């Protein structure tokens, strides 16, 4: 019979570096649909709000025909979901 064997080393090292930078431009174009949701509706928050007086709550903004508010009371308004009343006649 018979036999052998062998072996080899290895390394290696790359490299690379590069860098750049781009100016700004504010394009001639109006706003866009791209605004964030609050009302639980999820819709985009308009001026129609009245904000819950709730200082807990996390949403504390929607909109009046979502809830009924023929205008902003900016008093004493809280949510369909804070007050959450108990009583004879619900609603
Ligand atoms: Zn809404
Ligand atoms: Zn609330």
């Amino acid at each position: 019979g018979s036999s052998g064997s062998s072996g080899s080393p290895e390394y290696g090292m790359p490299s690379v570096t590069f860098g750049s930078v781009h100016p700004s431009d504010v394009l001639d174009m109006p706003v866009d649909p791209n605004e964030p949701t609050y009302c639980l509706c999820h819709q985009v928050s308009y001026g129609e709000m009245i904000g819950c007086d709730n200082p807990d709550c996390s949403i504390e903004w929607f909109h009046f025909a979502c809830v009924g508010l023929t205008t902003k009371p900016r008093g004493k308004w809280f949510c369909p979901r804070c007050s959450q009343e108990s009583g004879p006649s619900s609603g």
